[PDB]
């Protein structure tokens, strides 16, 4: 109970900043999601003993792929901190506790393919979840770590906060679910637009949580430019391999998955940033106003993939 987490100097500062990069020691990764528990949620809101072996059962449990991994599930886990942290007020105990293991667990067992290339292979998971199927399978494997033995991190909360808790969890983790993020953002932009959103009406709260969610995810668009490039060899690496994998199903894949259309990365950028990142990370500064920081660095970075085709770098 007395016993705390320290990072060194340079981390406990530059990791309330949105922009963090938690750096390339694996080994430090557990202190660094224990410290933002803390912080976040209490000394209290767990037994050590059994977040520990929790920590460690999810780590296992990610694969050795290019960017879905055990890095990305903590990057995710520390970009939702610093909502948290600059938000402090607008959420309950339970959605701190929640959230910041939503976002750990969000990726499990991923293998480095779409919910698309899922369905065209014909995966078991598929035929098991025909919808948001990897988002579906992420839940169930979260659900199967906390029922390991000493691996109840929520032994301590009633019932029906524990049925809360789980509920938060599975629609934060349905969430990342990228093809239901344009609808969602819509409903709020038109909800906030018209005065209408109200966060004591737990449907909205729910819309909210979701583009939290979707923000935190796509947070490699919000580092400072040389961590968001270099990221982005991880990210097409596995959309390569994605589209060898759909040749070899006789399938042409889409441009940002063929890897013979390289040179028109640059270009794919744009287009993200335009159609899906901006967009995303402006109707969540509209929403919560401290998360403007993310706004500003994504358009910083759109600025730097445009410098990049203007061959200026
Ligand atoms: C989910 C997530 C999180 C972060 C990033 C950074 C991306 C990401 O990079 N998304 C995208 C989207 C569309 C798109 C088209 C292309 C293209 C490439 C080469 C030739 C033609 C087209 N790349 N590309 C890349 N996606
Ligand atoms: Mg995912
Ligand atoms: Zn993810």
């Amino acid at each position: 109970g007395l016993m705390q987490f320290t990072l060194p100097v340079r981390l406990c500062k530059e990791i309330e900043l949105f922009h963090f990069d938690i750096g390339p020691f694996e080994n430090m990764w557990p202190g660094i999601f224990v410290y933002m528990v803390h912080r976040s949620c209490g000394t209290s809101c767990f037994e050590l003993e059994k977040l520990c072996r929790f920590i460690m059962s999810v780590k296992k449990n990610y694969r050795r792929v290019p960017y879905h991994n055990w890095k990305h599930a903590v990057t995710v886990a520390h970009c939702m901190y610093a909502i948290l942290q600059n938000n402090h007020t607008l959420f309950t105990d339970l959605e701190r506790k929640g959230l910041l293991i939503a976002c750990l667990c969000h990726d499990l067992d991923h293998r480095g393919f779409s919910n698309s290339y899922l369905q065209k292979f014909d995966h078991p998971l598929a035929a098991l979840y025909s919808t948001s199927t990897m988002e579906q399978h992420h839940f169930s494997q979260t659900v199967s770590i906390l029922q390991l033995e000493g691996h109840n991190i929520f032994s301590t909360l009633s019932s029906s906060e524990y049925e809360q808790v789980l509920e938060i969890i599975r629609k934060a983790i349905i969430a990342t679910d990228l093809a239901l993020y344009f609808g969602n953002r819509k409903q709020l932009e038109e909800m906030y637009q018209t005065g209408s959103l109200n966060l004591n009406n737990q449907s909205h709260r729910d819309r909210v949580i979701g583009l939290m969610m979707t923000a935190c995810d796509l947070c490699s668009v919000t580092k400072l430019w040389p961590v968001t490039k270099l990221t982005a060899n991880d990210i097409y690496a596995e959309f390569w391999a994605e589209g060898d994998e759909m040749k070899k199903l006789g399938i042409q894949p889409i441009p940002m998955m063929d890897r013979d259309k390289k040179d028109e990365v640059p270009q794919g950028q744009l287009g993200f940033y335009n159609a899906v990142a901006i967009p995303c990370y402006t109707t969540l500064t509209q929403i919560l106003p401290p998360t403007e920081p993310l706004l500003k660095a994504c358009r910083d970075n759109l600025s730097q993939w445009e410098k990049v085709i203007r061959g200026e770098e």
